[PDB]
């Protein structure tokens, strides 16, 4: 059911990552795909969905492929009108898409999960929900800040992205060469008592695989924005 807290020895240490921390920072520093009321237009593999989504800013892509945990999830959202929000990558992003006139199999950008039904998923009076993030540095709550979302059921991915974007800016969570923190995990606590956490640091070694890291979001896990509680736990060292 609930996921047990990290054992001391299982959390990734920034000390053991000899690659460039900027590759991790890239995924969260004002970086995300956002789309409203779209419907998939194609598939590549059985568990993914392809959408016609182009970025106004920079014009880096016109097609987005999102991979889900399995075929049932893909099937569930295939013909649904959804909203999209997630962290995209280009390295090792593959797909032969159903490209309209202007393009030919436009394999532009990739991501995982990040899908929520549009209909009935928004607050009345067009209000935004504020979600509080409490951050602990070396076991002490140093700061707390709020992120906002207009979705009632929001992906954990969306809140994680917003939380890290703020921390990168205010706490230098990730820098180009390294990070001022040794370990770090973001923990979600749901209203029914269920808990889960994501390790915020890259796996040991000299290489960082963006697609491998973001794959954790393929479960398309959603939480109730009005009741979730989020805690960021960081230890200093680096
Ligand atoms: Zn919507």
């Amino acid at each position: 059911e609930s996921q047990p807290d990290p054992t001391p020895d299982e959390l990734h240490k920034s000390s053991e990552f000899t690659g460039t921390m900027g590759n991790m920072k890239y995924l969260y520093d004002d970086h995300y795909v956002s789309a409203t009321k779209v419907m998939s237009v194609d598939k590549f593999l059985a568990h993914d969905l392809i959408y016609n989504i182009s970025d106004k800013k920079l014009k880096n892509y016109d097609k987005v492929k999102t991979e889900l945990l399995n075929e049932d999830l893909a099937k569930k959202y295939k013909d649904e009108v959804v909203d999209v929000y997630g962290s995209n990558y280009y390295v090792n992003c593959y797909f032969s898409s159903k490209d309209n006139v202007g393009k030919v199999t436009g394999g532009k950008t990739c991501m995982y999960g990040g899908i929520t039904k549009h209909e009935g998923n928004h607050f009345d009076n067009g209000n935004l929900q504020n979600v509080l993030i409490r951050v602990y540095e070396n076991k002490r709550n140093t700061i707390s800040f709020e992120v906002q979302t207009d979705k009632k059921s929001v992906t954990a991915q969306e809140l994680d992205i917003k939380a890290r974007n703020f921390l990168i800016n205010k706490k230098n969570l990730y820098e180009f060469n390294s990070s001022p923190y040794e370990t770090g995990y973001i923990k979600f606590i749901e209203n029914n008592g269920n808990t889960f956490w994501y390790d915020m640091m890259p796996a040991p070694g000299d290489k960082f695989d963006q697609s491998k890291y973001l794959m954790m979001y393929n479960d398309n896990k959603t939480v109730d924005s009005k009741s979730v509680k989020i805690e960021v736990h960081l230890t200093t060292k680096n």
